[PDB]
């Protein structure tokens, strides 16, 4: 039989410090039932990995939030990629893979790296800065909207829209209800920018539209795929970079190793994604009765995957609660796993790498010098404010 737990993984108490409850979730069994929301939960690495890698049994087209699209109306038209299963998923996935391809990274790296170096030089002139607003947020804002081909006007709607998207995967708690209440202006802005004439030549948005000539997607699919990048492409990186800086600030020995070998920048970022898991949770819906970790789950049930917990599971990781920039990080599930594994992962890693490279070369110490404030969101883990003093190398 499956253990029933009263833990609310979407409560502010949980967000404030999820680690003890995540252990309780892992140790109760391979599959638990969360009475608060009437969903199954898997918090160990093995089951999270298994669920992610069986999209046939554990589907996405009934939503990857708590809401079951078979029962309730989606809050916005479903994503053609995140909220689709093969074979409908396959061609939109291929388009985004090509738009954000290894070859595409060559076209943006120079500019992304220059912007990272410039940002760190700017911050060093101030010394004492907020590593969230002034760095984790400022840097992606300085490169990603431009890479998308967005106009300047209205960009202030991007972070609010993303906060909404990520809150909306949650249960109908206050965070979700308030986000949806306030959604109209952000939706209006984002939806408008997804149209072809509003996306600058050569940018990711224009490229998605260009693919409508190939037979991979129709012209009416392009705006929703642009919408995907404007939903997933900014706030994720904000929280990833924030995570990495927060790790370096707390683990000075690791900052020193990074300074000594800046080639560790990419793995130092990857390890931060594992360690903090800025994207904490996703759901699937079962398409049949299924046996998972000795437990039987009926058809049409929501299954909550704890990515952050999987990334700290001692059954998989040695010293999971240590930040180690030379850890073998391959296998972590912070970007997911399988057919939906983050299609933007090369952009995320590029941003993280060039920022950590800039810090590695320019900064001697990162010392927290004010109160740290956490930001609460149904799906994202990260900080509201991280006051630090940056000492120049
Ligand atoms: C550190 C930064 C990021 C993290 C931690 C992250 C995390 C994730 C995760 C866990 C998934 C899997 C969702 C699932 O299995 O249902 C995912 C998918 C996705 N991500 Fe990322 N992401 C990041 C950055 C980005 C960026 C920069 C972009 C685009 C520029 C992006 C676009 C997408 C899209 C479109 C999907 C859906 C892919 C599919 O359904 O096939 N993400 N991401
Ligand atoms: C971690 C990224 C989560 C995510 C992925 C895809 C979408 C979308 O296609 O709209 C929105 C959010
Ligand atoms: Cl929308």
């Amino acid at each position: 039989t499956i253990p029933h737990l009263a833990i609310d993984p979407f409560s502010l108490d949980f967000f404030d410090d999820p680690y003890p409850d995540q252990q309780t979730l892992r140790d109760a069994g391979p599959v638990v039932y969360l009475d608060k929301w009437n969903v199954y939960g898997v918090a160990r690495y093995a089951e999270v990995h298994a669920v992610l890698n069986d999209p046939t049994t554990f589907c996405s087209s009934r939503g990857v939030g708590l809401s079951d699209f078979k029962k309730e109306k989606p809050w916005r038209p479903p994503s053609l990629i995140l909220e689709a299963d093969p074979p409908a998923h396959t061609r939109p996935r291929a388009v985004l893979s090509k738009v954000l391809s290894p070859a595409t990274m060559k076209t943006i790296r120079d500019g992304f790296a220059a912007a990272a170096d410039a940002k760190v030089d700017e911050l060093l002139q101030r010394g004492c800065i907020d590593a969230i607003a002034d760095l984790a947020e400022a840097y992606p804002l300085s490169v990603f909207p431009d890479a998308m081909g967005l106009k300047q006007e209205g960009r202030e709607h991007l972070l609010p829209y993303a906060g909404l998207v990520f809150n909306a995967f949650g249960p109908p708690n206050e965070l979700r209800q308030t986000a949806i209440e306030r959604s109209a202006p952000h939706q209006a802005y984002v939806n408008e920018q997804c149209q072809r004439p509003n996306l600058a030549p050569g940018g990711f948005g224009a490229c998605i539209h260009a693919f409508t000539d190939t037979g991979e997607i129709t012209p009416d699919e392009a705006p929703l795929l642009v919408r995907s990048l404007l939903s997933a492409g900014l706030d994720t990186t904000v929280n990833g970079i924030g995570a990495a800086v927060y790790c370096l600030a707390r683990f000075p020995g690791e900052l020193q190793r990074l300074r000594s070998d800046p080639t560790l920048a990419r793995n130092a970022f990857e390890e931060a994604v594992r360690f903090e898991s800025p994207v904490q949770t996703f759901f699937r819906t079962t398409t049949r009765e299924v046996e998972l970790g000795g437990a039987v789950i009926g058809e049409g049930e929501k299954v909550l995957m704890f990515l952050g917990s999987a990334n700290r599971d001692p059954r998989r990781w040695s010293d999971p609660d240590l930040y180690d920039i030379t850890r073998k990080t391959s296998g972590h599930v912070g970007f997911g796993s399988g057919v939906h594994m983050c299609v933007g992962q090369l952009v995320a890693r590029l941003e993280g790498e060039v920022m950590l490279s800039a810090l590695a070369r320019k900064v001697a110490a990162i010392d927290i010098d004010g109160p740290v404030k956490r930001r609460f969101n149904n799906t994202l883990r990260g900080l509201e404010s991280l006051p630090v003093k940056l000492t120049p190398a």
